[PDB]
């Protein structure tokens, strides 16, 4: 598919965009108070325990073999996996297999189902959610927001009438698993998290700018068909809430949330920063795709590296476990500091909130 | 004409200058609450409704055909258009046509007459103003300030005594249509807006630095004649109030103003930022000229793009209409923030005023 | 002489240093409320009136012809002129003419004698000071501080003991003309100004970093002799109080001072900024020397250029005279803002002070 | 030895790291109030007086000759010298000489022993400490922290259980000399300083980032071995507390500490800055190694240069002695300013603490 081709092989990772993660420093503790072998990376993911506080977030036959590779490696490492949109599989019986195998190959890890928010204004509802969940015996379902991508694509247009949320709220009352609302690379602001929260959504995946740039992907699609919209997309390459800013806004405005910090997480250090900032876990998509494309051992080496990097940051902050990481001392500098200040985030009360 | 030749084909657009608009961020809303097709870009321009909150601002035989192109396309898109200085048409009856074509080809949109503050200093009075208006059946008249251009031009030297403002006030009480006071690239400060406001001026067009650089144009003219003033002009290339700062200072110092945010507006995103910051409409001149020179179809495509970009910023901020855009969430960072703080602009109270 | 050779023809103007004047913005006024021909640049210099608020500051047969040129042009333009150090003329009768000529060629302007603070640590006293004054019928005497130069020069080491100030205080009591204390490229701090003030010094010339870099001059002298001190000098190239910061410190700590704002003043805009910030007049040395070396007509053109640029800044700020310019609206940003804040300069009470 | 090979000949000094000392400005005093020849650089180092407030910090048969050169030059200049880790000398009776020579060739200066904190959880205790000290007749012992280096090295893992401090605390009551706790290039934070202080540690050596980058050194070791941990070390090159930030944090959090400011000290201006910021003395390692390798006269010239540079900064700040330097006027700007602010270092109570 053209989207996968562009994302994996063109220069669109963080193109003219920023996570603001470089504005976050984890304070080095020269006397850690622990040994490396005592570091415990285990944490809760709803009703299950996972081995490392990171998930693979959703990415849409050839698509099913990447999904297979990702799922088996995720299972091995005890990390949760989101699948990409299950709309095609809801509609076409054939496509059901390229999702199913996930649970054949990953019996124990949390698996998160996926449908787009715009589908809720287009006839999708309780049944479809139940089908997407059943299809992979999912432990949760992610509902994704991608208005920026939809705005810049040749075809169709974004529809996010409030009805979607009213329906989602109804759905949440009969679903057997939790709902996560996630972005797709442009981030969740406090106004959006408060709005979602007001309809009963308590679980968020920031998916901020700085990682996969979908506006850049549509720019490329546009250039490829000589569409003038490409020039317009260029103006919006840096559009969105940066991941680090998104983590703060969501944690601040809904302190009881379960929070995935994703969008440009490219190292275990990035993952450690996201968690220390306020996330409960870090999410990754694009670098998982690129490694899985190289093959199973490449993705295994990828996760070994991400996990080493995470434990390195844990060790060097004297953080024996994830709960300790979430309260370790940080510095916030530069644009992220200015962002937080303008946005009314009292850093003093932020600190308190991130640490509880 | 030399000035048009230099503006169109030399490197004078934003030369060593800045709008400060890069310090303005529109907060992305992942659940916009609207569909793209419900976005309404209509707004008021004095007694008329326009289709988009953007105007072409004034730009001075061959200058009549560019005006004709601009005017038929502005009519098509339902956007207001200011003409360039009518001085030559007051002084020569034969220059009237290159303005009279405007109303034949654009019978319904607001059309804004144009005379200089220099003409008012020099004994233009009511009749000249009435004649400029009648010549194009104008819906208002813009009076331009260009002391910087006058300072640096090979020939002549500016006069801006308060007697001209006494004249303007006298004229305004007998005119059939409102007066807009606009700059020409170097922007309107709070002192200047307040002074004008004390003389009954309520409508402003910021025309701040960052776009067409008239000091740069005169520097080039000076270079061309081997005039030593070109070195002095170079020291002044970054002179003036940046467009974003000017929007802020005028809205802050005259809360009730009708305000055009102009000077370096080059995209529908720039336009959306200017309006969200505090302008009622965005103005553009130079890129409209450059597209009109290419032709009617080039300029039609230019406007479709501006409009698409505007609506994309409204969609992605959850702004269903121009009133909502005016109150959407922003971040102010960097030098603009330092500018505002130094100039006594409480950013807390600024938010209140811009949202009303 | 080697110092003039290096200053005039090597890369030492602003080398790795900064005036901080780029952090000072004069607020553009689109309706100035004055005309260009009514602008009055006349100001006071002790008991004389000068035509422009700028002086040539001191610069050390061939040295007497550059002085002669500078003096005749300064007389022509009505601007005060400091001579360079008169030590050699106190020490040798023959060296007197290369100064004396000054007063033959420049009978009316203020002329400022020059002796070093190192001469006061070394046994110059009243008579030597009187002789320096009489030799050129000076209207004031400058005593220069150059400890950085002395530190890094190949030969010898600085002495700035307190008895030299006791001596200056005593001398000042029997002198017929005022004493100005000036630096030589490294700027005057509030601690230094307050100390000088406690001994009766009322008149200061900032000579801050960002213009002529004397540490760079000595570095080059050191390099030219294979002297290892060159590498040490390199580490101190950005040593000193930037001119803009020095102006603020002296104005704030000695509000009643007469203040020359100098050190890196390279245009009439620089000069206008220095005065707006708090100086009574601006000072220049190096670019005058460079022009003088090309000849009298070149220097005449240089002054015409400086004056035009000063009047342009006055015009475009609506400042009818120097007193108006001193209270015109400014913006302070960036490092200078941070400098001022850290040094306890409340930017609100600073405004009050500079405006009186 | 590989670590010396890499430190001395690869690009690892300040690689992707920063001391933050460029954010510290010493205020120039154009009238110093002292002479160069009167400047007194003597200061206390526990029970001894040293000639200059700088030490050589510890660096680990050809390792002995470098040590012998360093020690004899340090003796000549009256500067204290730390040795590298004595672990091998404890285990191997042959290695004792390459440390003991130090004391034959430097009978009078303070000599500082060295063992690593992780040894305390691996069998080392009072006896090994007494041994280390006796072997070189030490005046103090340094216990080093190098967790970041141990994390990234091919072989092994960092062990810093609290037991190590419990043991160290016991040892401290029976040792005949003081204990200094030092980092090794990644700096000491307030949490770590306060933790050490709670176990009785009063003496600290910041060894902050910006100088020798041990994560970089291990990265190169990993590269050379084809180890994938190299890619992970690259992610951590800028990890740690910058030297200037560490000096502020330790002085702030343990105001009566004896404090060595080290990590990236490369000139006497860096040393002066470190001292004025709040250190008692400055420490250097890498540049001493590099000079020692070139030979005795090179190292002699190096110290001459450092000392001249320190006295230059003392002269130019009007600091007659080390006590005066510690209270001289400074400006803190930029990232260091932001770091201190985030970390709750009230810059006003900081000023008091560092000046007492
Ligand atoms: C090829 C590709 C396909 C994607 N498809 C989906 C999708 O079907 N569902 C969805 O929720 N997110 C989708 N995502 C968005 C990711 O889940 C993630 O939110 C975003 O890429 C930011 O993370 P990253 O920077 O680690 O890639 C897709 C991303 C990629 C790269
Ligand atoms: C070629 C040209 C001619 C102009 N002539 C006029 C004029 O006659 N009247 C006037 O009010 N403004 C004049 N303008 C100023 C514009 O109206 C506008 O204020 C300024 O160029 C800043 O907007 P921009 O950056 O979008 O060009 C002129 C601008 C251009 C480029
Ligand atoms: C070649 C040269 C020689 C100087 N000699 C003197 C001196 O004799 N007396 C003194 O007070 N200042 C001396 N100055 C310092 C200047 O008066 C002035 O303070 C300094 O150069 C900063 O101004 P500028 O950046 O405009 O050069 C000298 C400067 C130059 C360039
Ligand atoms: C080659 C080398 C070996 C080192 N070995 C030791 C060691 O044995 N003990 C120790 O405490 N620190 C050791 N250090 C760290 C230094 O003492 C110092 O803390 C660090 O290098 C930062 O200072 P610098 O940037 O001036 O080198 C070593 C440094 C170098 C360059």
């Amino acid at each position: 598919v053209e989207h996968v081709e562009i994302a994996a092989f063109e220069n669109v990772d963080g193109l003219s965009s920023s996570t603001f993660l470089n504005d976050v420093i984890l304070v080095h503790q020269g006397f850690p108070g622990i040994s490396f072998s005592e570091i415990n990376t285990k944490t809760k993911f709803f009703r299950k325990e996972i081995s490392v506080p990171v998930m693979v977030t959703g990415m849409t036959n050839e698509l099913g073999r990447i999904n297979k590779i990702i799922a088996e490696v995720a299972e091995k490492f005890g990390i949760p996996m989101g699948v990409g949109s299950q709309r095609v599989a809801i509609e076409k019986a054939e496509a059901r297999e390229s999702f199913a195998i996930v649970r054949k190959v990953a019996p124990t890890i949390p698996i998160i189902a996926n449908l787009g928010m715009p589908q809720l204004v287009k006839g999708y509802g309780l049944k479809e959610f139940q089908d997407a969940i059943q299809m992979i015996e999912a432990d949760a379902i992610a509902v994704h927001l991608n208005p920026a991508q939809e705005v810049f694509q040749p075809e169709g247009e974004p529809e996010y009438q409030i009805y979607a949320l009213e329906k989602l709220r109804d759905i949440s009352k009969e679903l057997s698993v939790p709902i996560i609302v996630k972005e797709s690379g442009n981030g969740i602001s406090m106004e959006t998290a408060k709005l979602l929260y007001s309809y009963g959504i308590k679980n968020f995946d920031t998916s901020g700018q700085g990682g996969t740039n979908w506006i850049a992907i549509e720019m490329i699609r546009d250039i490829r068909r000589g569409n003038w919209k490409a020039e317009s997309a260029k103006n919006f390459l840096d559009w969105g809430v940066p991941t680090a800013a998104s983590i703060m806004e969501v944690r601040y405005s809904v302190p009881d949330s379960f929070l995935v910090g994703s969008g440009g997480i490219r190292s275990g250090l990035d993952a450690a920063k996201a968690i220390a900032l306020g996330a409960d876990i870090a999410g990754m998509a694009l670098p998982v795709l690129k490694s899985a494309i190289e093959g199973k051992e490449s993705l295994e080496q990828f996760f070994r590296k991400i996990i080493f990097e995470l434990k390195a940051a844990m060790m060097l902050t004297g953080s024996k476990d994830v709960d300790a990481l979430k309260k370790t001392s940080i510095v916030i500098l530069g644009k992220l500091k200015e962002w937080a200040e303008y946005r009314g985030i009292n850093l003093s009360i932020y600190e308190k909130v991130r640490k509880r």
